[PDB]
């Protein structure tokens, strides 16, 4: 066999935990932020967006990670 399936299984598991953790952590952070009633200048607005470009980047990572996980699981046979 070429690939080492045990090594690959372990990485897949880790990729899975990492991508579930980050989505839950960024939702958490975002729900907290948008729930601040008293910070509402143009700075809050500048961060709202910085948070949004983080959220977009994670979900693109998420999508790319899911497709790699699929390929690797297939390779495993």
């Amino acid at each position: 066999v070429q690939m080492d399936t045990e090594e690959v299984r372990e990485f897949v598991g880790h990729l899975e935990r990492f991508k579930e953790l980050l989505r839950e952590e960024v939702n958490s952070l975002s729900n907290h932020f948008h729930n601040l009633e008293s910070w509402r200048d143009a700075r809050r607005d500048k961060f709202s967006e910085v948070l949004d470009n983080l959220k977009s980047t994670f979900n693109e990572f998420d999508e790319a990670a899911q497709e790699q996980i699929a390929w690797l699981k297939e390779r495993i046979r």
